[PDB]
């Protein structure tokens, strides 16, 4: 076939019921994730090819960057609760991987302040049980697929994108192959 299990995707031996339709995992410490976000714009190109009625989920993971990795998972929870993902994603990636100006929870907080979220608003969220359960959800979703690597994308709790099995001669061609695969899996 044109799309084959073990080629553009793999199938989970242990499918995850009730899972989000399109589920993406990343880490601000993750170099291909940086690429996926700033150079390739994967999430965005997948969205543009997804059907009517499909919601898109993105979660941060703990297993990179130790103590800062978890702060970042809590910060992403803050970003999701406040709905400010699109304002902090780039400065967090660049603060971690490009300028290396993020070394503590306080530096993460600085990114949000600079992006215009109020201190009082940030600290209240950071400490809220709504963010606490949002962190729990991120962990649980990763746990359910026994996730050991990022970037990762899972569709309908059953299929896992396999970008290693796509051409990288051309970045545009790669992205479309990736998105077209998500769409195919979506319709599956």
């Amino acid at each position: 076939a044109q799309y084959e299990d073990g080629k553009q995707y793999t199938t989970l031996e242990k499918p995850v019921a009730g899972a989000p339709q399109v589920l993406e995992f990343f880490s601000f410490f993750c170099p291909h994730c940086y690429q996926f976000e700033e150079v390739l714009h994967i999430s965005d190109n997948v969205k543009k090819k997804l059907p009517e009625g499909v919601k898109m989920t993105k979660y941060h993971v703990n297993f990179m960057g130790g103590d800062l990795g978890k702060d970042l998972t809590q910060a992403w929870a803050v970003a999701m609760a406040l709905g400010v993902e699109d304002k902090v994603t780039v400065p967090l990636f660049e603060g971690v991987q490009k300028t290396q100006t993020i070394r503590s929870a306080s530096d993460i907080r600085d990114v949000f302040i600079n992006a215009g979220i109020k201190g009082e608003e940030y600290d209240a969220a950071w400490n809220s049980f709504v963010v606490k359960s949002l962190v729990a959800q991120q962990e649980k979703a990763a746990a359910d697929v026994q996730l050991r690597g990022v970037p990762a994308m899972f569709v309908n709790g059953k299929y896992q994108l396999n970008p290693q099995g796509m051409d990288t001669s051309n970045m545009d061609v790669f992205v479309q192959q990736y998105a077209d695969t998500v769409k195919y899996l979506s319709e599956k």
